């Protein structure tokens, strides 16, 4: 059983790899339990607390948030569940979606070198569903609380799918047999820290990495939007907001939030 392969997570070793000459990150807590860790650091913010470059880990989380108003769920050492906090202020308003997409190829890189063969359907699904053997491996959730940006992530380490989401897979699950989280936690934040700067300064690698590493372009898709509908076509392109560019039997539909089906 999978929980004989979930030891805790090491606070004092994330800090000390962490935090320090060279590192932005300038505050990293791991909890035991909380409802959101999105929701936590948000409302650090709405009382004045600068959460740029702070991280906080949940080694459980009861009343996870997805996009759009879902939930999100985990049982406890399964996961990374972490949230950081970054200063978007300075950054024009257009270029904000582009952080959430940065997140996401940030939590890809760290994971794809521990999977064994790369198997179809590995790489991210619009906009940033982490994706391996077509199971969903984390997802990335992005609020706001000016003057920041609050980025979420959930990423199934040993999690169980039918503990979570039939549509869910785990590292666990993909052959990784004995998956550490301190050095996970540690690499997912290294690259995440990577695209925030990238992102920050406009970095033209950033779009490109993320178009390497697309499912989603090319693609023949059903996006399901905001308020019930649903729009069929080919996915051809992320513009520089970044929201995606449909082909709809030749006329061009630009959507800047749905969930995405690959067909
Ligand atoms: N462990 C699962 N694996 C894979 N699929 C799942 C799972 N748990 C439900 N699901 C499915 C179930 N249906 C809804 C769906 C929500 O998907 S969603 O709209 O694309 N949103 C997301 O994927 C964003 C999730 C962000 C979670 C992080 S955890 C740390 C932070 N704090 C917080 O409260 N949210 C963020 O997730």
């Amino acid at each position: 059983d999978r929980d004989r392969l979930r030891p805790p997570l090491d606070e004092r070793s994330l800090r000390d790899q962490l935090i320090g000459a060279g590192s932005g990150w300038r505050q990293l807590d791991v909890v035991a339990q909380t409802g959101s860790t999105n929701a936590d650091l948000l409302a650090r913010a709405a009382s004045g607390a600068d959460i740029d470059g702070v991280v906080l880990i949940a080694e459980h989380q009861t009343a996870g948030r997805g996009r759009h108003g879902r939930g999100w769920a985990a049982t406890a050492r399964a996961q990374i569940i972490l949230s950081v906090g970054v200063r978007v202020v300075d950054v024009p308003v257009q270029a904000w979606g582009w952080l959430s997409l940065a997140a996401g190829l940030a939590v890809l890189d760290s994971v794809a070198p521990l999977i064994a063969v790369p198997p179809a359907e590995t790489g991210l699904k619009w906009p940033n569903d982490v994706l391996a053997r077509g199971g969903k491996l984390a997802g990335i959730l992005a609020e706001v609380a000016q003057p920041f940006v609050v980025l979420g992530v959930g990423l199934n380490v040993t999690q169980a799918p039918e503990e979570v989401d039939p549509d869910a897979t785990s590292l666990l699950d993909l052959g990784v047999a004995a998956p550490d989280r301190n050095r996970i936690a540690s690499r997912l934040l290294r690259e995440l820290e990577a695209r925030i700067i990238q992102w920050r300064n406009a970095n033209p690698q950033l779009a490109a990495d993320y178009r390497a590493r697309s499912l989603t372009i090319g693609s023949r898709v059903r996006v399901e939007l905001p308020g019930g509908q649903d729009v069929v076509g080919i996915a051809r392109d992320i513009d520089d907001q970044g929201r995606l560019c449909l082909d709809v039997g030749g006329r061009t539909v630009v959507v800047s939030a749905g969930d995405v089906v690959h067909l």
